[PDB]
């Protein structure tokens, strides 16, 4: 059924991961030494291209492959706008590796064909808490704690493959080489997200969206009228005071981060991820890169109260073309990403993360309910969407947990 996947190491169907207890990985032990030296093979009239994604022109040709080509909803109404800020930021957090950003480009003319890119990550990924209390039982707690030690992996986004050269197999091909890029380094385990099935997630978790322009929603049709509006004079009219919002933020103390700000932040930030049971570990380097804001990418509020930070939420844009409809160019869409909260309910704390994304002009507030996103659903008027984000592991065996188990955030 998959030709590619029944190949490699991930448990290969949800009766496979139903039965995994312990992490670990899945493949014995291989060596670098063990890695071919050379590209993978492709055909002679393509060749494989590290771009320099500190350089402006690699990163606008990274920039308009995606534009042009990458994940659009199933209805073909929208498509993903990454700007050429987010993929600088998104591609090089501390200690990157050039090497895990892998394209295809044609020999003849340097023309951009597919892209693949793997960023390092440390993530906390042993056997989840209730595994644990069940090993402790058995007394099993030794091996089911053996992998407990923040790993340093792989994080894979952004693979693209030219609408033109679609159902080549020249994904696999892609996948390969990065595998093999990743092994090179001793990196063995990858984590990754797709909106689409594969064999096989350790996790998978509905998206919510939150109104803030539902006039411009429901006209690109990313929303309607649901039908007890209709029961209305004015549908449209209720719909925009469901969701309306204040201008101006509600908590004492709100400001932008600074930083300044970095060592409390990652203070709160990782008290609360540990937690979870899959979740990152930020040095403050890489708190300082993933929070600070910047212009049109991401931004990143604390709560200072007259006192030292005690709580912060962040948010990520990315634009998406509004293929589908002529009316408007972009859908300005927010997306919910790490947070802590110790003074304050966290829906009050969210509350002024839409009231900002509003102020600022986006159209939409997005998430997944990881984290405990769930909690502030309903107060917040956030919906369910139609998708759902799925969490996979390459050659880590995993239990299935619930989504309010994972605190990584994907870009
Ligand atoms: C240790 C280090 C390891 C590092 C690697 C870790 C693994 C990383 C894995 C990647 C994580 C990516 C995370 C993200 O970026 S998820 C975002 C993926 N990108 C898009 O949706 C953008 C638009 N779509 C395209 O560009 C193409 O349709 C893509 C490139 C998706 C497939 O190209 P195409 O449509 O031309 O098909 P093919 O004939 O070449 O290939 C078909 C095979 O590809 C399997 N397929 C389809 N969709 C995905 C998908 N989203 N992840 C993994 N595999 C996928 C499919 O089941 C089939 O295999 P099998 O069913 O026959 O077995
Ligand atoms: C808004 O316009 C578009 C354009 C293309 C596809 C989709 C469907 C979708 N794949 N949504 C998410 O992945 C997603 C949903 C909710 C929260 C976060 C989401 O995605 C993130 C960014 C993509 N990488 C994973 C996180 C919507």
């Amino acid at each position: 059924a998959h030709a590619f996947w029944s190949t490699q190491p991930v448990p290969q169907t949800e009766d496979e991961t139903e039965k995994i207890v312990f992490a670990g990985p899945m493949d014995e032990p291989k060596t670098v030494a063990d890695i071919p030296e050379e590209p993978y093979p492709i055909a002679s009239t393509f060749e494989w291209w590290t771009p320099n994604m500190e350089a402006a022109d690699d990163i606008h040709a990274i920039y308009e492959l995606l534009r042009d080509n990458y994940v659009e909803d199933d209805d073909s109404m929208f498509r993903f706008n990454y700007s050429e800020e987010f993929l600088q930021w998104a591609l090089c957090p501390p200690n990157y590796i050039p090497d895990w950003h892998v394209a295809v480009r044609r020999k003849a003319d340097k023309k951009l064909l597919a892209f693949i890119a793997g960023v390092p990550v440390t993530l906390r990924m042993g056997t989840p808490k209730y595994m644990k209390v069940k090993a402790q039982e058995k007394g099993e707690g030794e091996e089911a704690a053996k992998y407990d030690e923040p790993r340093h992996i792989c994080e894979i986004n952004f693979l693209c493959v030219h609408k033109q050269l679609r159902e080549k197999r020249l994904a696999p091909i892609l996948i390969k080489e990065a595998t093999r890029r990743v092994n090179r380094t001793n990196v063995w385990q990858a984590v990754y997200t797709a909106g689409v099935l594969l064999p096989t997630p350790y996790a998978s978790g509905q998206y919510f969206h939150r109104s803030l322009n539902p006039e411009k929603l429901v006209e690109i049709r990313f929303s309607g009228i649901p039908a007890q509006y209709q029961k209305f004079q004015n549908p449209m009219a209720m719909l925009k005071r469901n969701y309306q919002l204040p201008s101006a933020p509600k908590n004492s103390g709100l400001r932008e981060m600074k930083p300044s700000d970095v060592p409390q932040v990652r203070r709160i930030l990782m008290n609360y991820l540990d937690s979870f049971d899959v979740g990152p570990v930020f040095s403050d380097a890489e708190i300082s890169h993933y929070l600070l804001p910047r212009d049109g990418v991401v931004f990143t509020y604390v709560v200072e109260n007259d006192k030292k930070v005690t709580d912060f939420f962040s948010f990520y844009r990315i634009p998406s073309t509004v293929i589908g409809n002529s009316n408007y160019n972009l859908l300005n869409a927010a997306y919910v990403h790490y947070y802590a909260a110790t003074s304050i309910p966290l829906h009050q704390l969210i509350l002024d993360l839409l009231i900002v994304a509003h102020s600022r002009g986006f159209d939409v507030c997005n998430m997944v309910e990881i984290l405990d996103n769930r909690s502030f659903v309903e107060q917040l008027k956030f919906g369910a969407g139609d998708g759902h984000l799925r969490y996979y592991f390459y050659n880590w065996a995993y239990p299935k947990i619930k989504p309010s188990q994972v605190a990584l955030v994907m870009l």
